[PDB]
């Protein structure tokens, strides 16, 4: 029932399995930017060690593709960031996820909904492909200064792709 989609990256295959029921607002958005070939050549721009990888958001040089109006924040769906999930990532308002996403490498409580945070909405997890993400989150990154954690070698989503169900 849940949608797969394979993500075909330089460093490796990660495939991913949508929550549908629990996430609906950010699984169809997800797949609408799936769907169109937005992620095509898209990088993961940020990675911190054995903790999460983070893209969605630009080409191979750093130009931010313009995304699709946002999305409701589903974090209040009850599921966790723990590792091998992925989630949405936005910016101060609630509100404010676009197409960047982030894959958790470590379970991270910081990340979850509570009485005081909003928190990022988690939409499904990775079923393949786990040591692909391990190992894109321990590449070389540049140091300090504004590409602090950007990888020093681009790693790029080269498809992304929904599978048959």
């Amino acid at each position: 029932g849940d949608p797969h989609v394979l993500l075909t990256t330089s460093a490796g295959n990660i495939e991913l399995e949508l929550d549908s029921q629990k996430a609906p607002v950010s699984v169809q958005n997800f797949l609408d930017y799936v769907n169109n070939g937005f992620y095509n050549n898209t990088t993961f721009h940020s990675v911190i060690p054995g903790y999460m990888i983070q893209g969605g958001g630009y080409t191979e040089d750093m130009q931010q593709k313009q995304p699709n109006p946002p999305i409701k924040n589903e974090a209040d769906n009850g599921l966790r960031n723990t590792r091998g999930t992925i989630a949405m990532m936005r910016t101060e308002d609630k509100d404010s996820a676009t197409s960047q996403f982030f894959i958790n490498v470590a379970d991270n409580a910081y990340a979850d909904h509570g009485q005081t945070r909003y928190g990022f909405a988690v939409f499904g997890k990775v079923v393949k492909g786990m040591d692909v993400a391990d190992k894109i989150s321990q590449v070389p990154t540049h140091d300090v200064g504004p590409y602090q954690s950007v990888p020093s070698k681009p790693v790029v989503i080269l498809s992304a792709t929904v599978l048959p169900g």
